[PDB]
């Protein structure tokens, strides 16, 4: 058997890279938060950042977050970070909607060089809270984004006195010099993508309600997850309906039919159910009792 | 403004084809049939096909179709049948998921086919069940498929004795022959496609449920049908609750949230509002009764 909860993640201290991802409002960004406070209580220090463009981890916490790690204010080792995309306009003019969904090798590069900041900040474990956009693994071609720049780089190299001053190349760049902050870059991205694709330091952890196209985008991303070679076994069911109102035992009726079907396409998985709440899980307190009920199955 | 019924469509008898679109499992089938039901009673015969691959259109009726126009149980002058797709060998040789959707000229021919049945049968309306896959409108690739053909047809009808018999083409193939079939398939698809992009003969009823997801891939089925011309100002937003019980009230105010969403968004459409009922919508009886709801706004 494998129990209704993230017990088994929580207890694992190997663990330096949890995917949180789930598209279409199923409560993605109130699972990276309230996984991330579960997290502090048992690991040193828990760092949460952020690629979703909706920044909604600052509406969550109701606190002002940016590009630099601030501490979450109710905590003294749960901290976050949003992350900004940083395409360039070259990056654009050198690409129905999967026509923007090559990542520019200056966005690359910006990603790599905050990977870099996060790891001298020497954080416990890391909390990811992904884009439920259409783009959700994007990140994941950057490694195949840098090397084909590090190798068009070096392949440049090859082109290279008394001019001095006068002759270095029109535009000023230095190859030599770029080919270390490539090189660089392309080190830090391939350390972290290698440990992406290690079950022992990262897992991805799916969000989803019960319904048809939830369900459905769920085995598209996980499919993909598979692909890539990035672990995944545990996903969180949320907004369920719990048992003199009929009408609503009907949409429960329905409830319990995607439900048996996740409980047997995902046999392997840990599949914990949360329950649609009356209130909006928006403050601490509230994320907190919220954060329970993912290592504690609720129950009436 | 604009009534929450799809009273104006059964209004207008010169509309001849209306699609029935909704992807998700958010009842779609459902619609198709209780649309068609309602039809029936106000246009002299209604003939219902169906591109959908699960063939709901008999677990509706609770009765068997095929690709012959059937006589729908209960009924006098509504029909329906269930079209298959029929791509070939050499269809699937000639071709993420948008690697399978451009259409074979062998489907797109044998679509045409159908269009040609139907016409001769003089059926006065015609309720189109579409697939609520990927491929909602793949059919509509069906003329710009046929014209490549009959042109490369042509082309070869150019370039070809004392050889007789064995002057032929190996193969066996006649091009004159078949620069016929061609021109006759080209010319059915091209009235029923101008047909399509007429207001006053062709509409498409959107169909949906009150979750994001949805509301999502009903905006983006919207502009598709767009960009191709066809005319559509209807959604039917299914499975809604209506006002002891605590927690259904709460699933009842995220309704109330996409509900309005959609009312501010779709302003220029007509906004069915359908409850969901405590069993399946199955018999004949029942259908009726979930039908009337599309002409008579449901109240407690
Ligand atoms: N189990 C739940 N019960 C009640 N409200 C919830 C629940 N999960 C999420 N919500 C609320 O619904 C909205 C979900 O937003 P969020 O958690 O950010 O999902 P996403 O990040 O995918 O949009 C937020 O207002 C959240 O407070
Ligand atoms: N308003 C409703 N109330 C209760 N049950 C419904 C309602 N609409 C659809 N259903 C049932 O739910 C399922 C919907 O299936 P269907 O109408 O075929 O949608 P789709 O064709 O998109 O799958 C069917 O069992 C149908 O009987």
């Amino acid at each position: 058997l494998m129990e209704p909860t993230l017990q088994s993640i929580l207890s694992q201290k190997t663990l330096r890279w949890i995917f949180v991802g789930g598209k279409g409002g199923v409560g993605k960004t109130t699972t990276s938060c309230s996984l991330a406070i579960q997290l502090a209580k048992v690991r040193k220090s828990v760092l949460l950042i952020s690629t979703d463009p909706a920044h909604n981890l600052s509406d969550a916490f109701g606190q002002k977050f940016g590009k630099e790690a601030r501490l979450v204010d109710g905590y003294s080792n749960l901290s976050a970070m949003e992350i900004d995309p940083n395409g360039s306009i070259q990056d654009l003019l050198a690409s129905q909607d999967l026509a923007f969904s090559i990542p520019g090798v200056d966005e690359a590069m910006s990603f790599a060089e905050v990977l870099k900041q996060v790891k001298s900040l020497s954080y416990e474990v890391i909390v990811f809270d992904t884009a439920p956009t259409g783009h959700t693994l994007r990140f994941l071609q950057f490694p195949t984004v840098l090397e084909k720049a590090l190798a068009k780089l070096s392949q440049l190299s090859s082109q290279f006195s008394i001019l001095g001053a006068r002759g270095g190349l029109p535009g000023g760049q230095n190859i030599d010099e770029l080919l270390q902050k490539m090189e660089s870059l392309r080190e830090t991205i391939s350390e972290v993508n290698t440990q992406f694709k290690n079950p022992d330091m990262t897992t991805f952890v799916c969000v989803c309600i019960a319904e048809f196209l939830s369900l459905y985008e769920t085995e598209r991303m996980i499919q993909e997850l598979t692909s890539y070679g990035i672990d995944t076994h545990a996903i969180v069911v949320n907004q369920l309906l719990f048992p003199g109102c009929e009408q609503c035992n009907a949409r429960r009726k329905m409830q319990k039919k995607y439900l048996e079907q996740i409980e047997e396409l995902y046999e392997d998985f840990n599949v914990v159910r949360m329950p649609l709440l009356v209130e909006e899980v928006r403050g601490k307190e509230k994320l907190e009792k919220f954060s329970e009920m993912l290592v504690h199955p609720y129950v009436p």
